[PDB]
């Protein structure tokens, strides 16, 4: 039996140390985001055959990361199908990136259904772009970020301390009732991971900024390193009364990131209308596509 | 300054050595609820100063429990109230038994406000009682398991075994459909922490049973040790089309619980006044109050 643990907090060392020299781009192996989402997943990993490997439930629907390492590919799959059959479930890999595809296909050809979804593919950008939004593409960012320093002039951008968390939280709240973000599918959920992660901010990794506005907290946004070369931002919210917030946070945070992270992952558009046009509007270098591969 | 980890299966011996031998008998101390429940209340623990200690978000509300262990009180509860104030809310601490209450109020008199809420107390009965249904206070429950015996005389009990797993599952996912857990808080909440523990079953430590009728389950149950003399009964589920399930469970069950635990803990009855009654029939020695409490300022 593969001695699958819960993921905890003091497993960051474990897991970067797959992660980080890994080509593995996708949001969902943030250590962040994986800690943080595990109460809703009761999610655990193992280390198999130099393999880091995750293990979700999602109610009926038992699911593995794609496994990150290198070495016998063929030996981990067999290991976990046998761990899916245990469980009485067919075996479903989700993260699985087109390189990806190919490794599955070439070890045991024909036997994958794969899956994709638009809604669930990453946007990735170039670092240099979003700090700098210089050139053409990035005309209209540049014009709303001069207009918000022209309309606050007196802003304050600081980084996110553990003594700044609670008011964020209690802000969030607030900001969410005025859009009646109850009443969104999956809201609920997504503030019991922004909770766990700003509870845990430190000991997680994370780092973030916090934007103010006449004495007022209006904006924060917090993320952590993905790989070795690629920054995710988690989370980045704003007080929708303040025209430009969110580009001007995204700026200041964006600069903030260690110049090692060429690029930066801002998640999923979730197949919403105008979140898939506001993360278009930064021109991604890469859309990072996520398959789902199911054993036929 | 509270190295404070999540709470994990890998725990189980940390956590047991400190609550076995402890004279606390309430079912949060359940390494199983510990971990079930911690999807809930994002729950972690930390040894300080040779005390056990756990620290829970209950929505908005921070908690701490009270101490595990034998020691200088005092000083481990300045640490605990340090890790409160770090956190930007007042200390408050859960699980105080009436006894553990007397013991703060003697090292810290009048510094703490202490709340109770009936609907949190754990029933707790005798082994004895439960599994031998002996005397006239219990003549309704043997009457229960007579007419079960008489109307499914080939029934079958199991003990939960790995292959009997799924069974369980499909049984609670029944269950739920009926109960309406998709909507329903505080049993979509329940099922959370049921499946938890029927997937981590062994890793747990976790014994439990199950009934068959007519070739199907009809009902099943599970638990664990709390002390080194009360044993937790965590989950307990039947078909409601069958009549006397949950009397002759109960019973087969608490037969399998080994003899040194001479008290079953049942649990809490929520406020609910059909499980109130429930609980109540089967003639608890014990409702183990459990107090909340608050720092009055600081
Ligand atoms: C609606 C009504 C039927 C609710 O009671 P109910 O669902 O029949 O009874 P309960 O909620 O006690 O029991 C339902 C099941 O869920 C269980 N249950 C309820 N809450 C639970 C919890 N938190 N955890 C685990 N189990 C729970 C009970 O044990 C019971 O299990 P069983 O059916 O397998 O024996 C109620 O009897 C009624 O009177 N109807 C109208 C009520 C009304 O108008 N209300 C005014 C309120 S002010």
């Amino acid at each position: 039996m593969i001695p699958f643990k819960d993921i905890t907090l003091a497993d960051r060392d474990t897991i970067t140390a797959f992660t980080m020299k890994s080509d593995r781009r996708n949001c969902d192996l943030s250590f962040s985001n994986l800690c943080s989402w595990r109460f809703l997943y009761d999610t655990q990993f193992a280390v198999i055959d130099d393999f880091l490997v995750f293990k979700f439930w999602a109610g009926e629907q038992l699911a593995y990361m794609m496994p990150v390492g290198n070495g016998d590919l063929k030996a981990v799959l067999r290991k976990l199908i046998e761990d899916a059959d245990k469980e009485k479930h067919n075996f479903c890999m989700l993260g699985v990136c087109s390189n990806m595809r190919a490794d599955l296909e070439a070890i045991l050809p024909e036997r994958f259904i794969f899956t994709e979804d638009r809604a669930y593919a990453d946007y990735i950008y170039l670092r240099s772009d979003l700090a700098t939004l210089k050139g053409k593409k990035f005309q209209a960012k540049r014009n709303h970020i001069n207009r918000f320093r022209n309309t606050y002039p007196d802003y304050e951008y600081t980084p996110i301390t553990p003594d700044r968390i609670q008011e964020c939280l209690d802000l969030e709240a607030e900001w969410c009732k005025v859009n009646n973000c109850d009443q969104q599918e999956g809201t609920g959920n997504e503030r019991r991971a922004l909770i766990y992660a700003l509870h845990n901010f430190e000991a997680l990794g994370l780092t973030g900024g916090i934007l103010h506005v006449n004495g007022k907290i209006v904006a924060f946004t917090f993320g952590m390193p993905i790989n070795h070369e690629t920054f995710g931002v988690h989370v980045e919210k704003a007080d929708t009364s303040i025209d430009g917030a969110y580009a001007m946070i995204n700026y200041e945070f964006a600069n903030r990131i260690p110049e090692q992270y060429i690029y930066i992952n801002r998640e999923e558009d979730l197949g919403i209308e105008g979140l898939r046009k506001a993360k278009l509007s930064y021109q991604p270098v890469t859309i990072l596509e996520k398959y789902m591969a199911c054993l036929k």
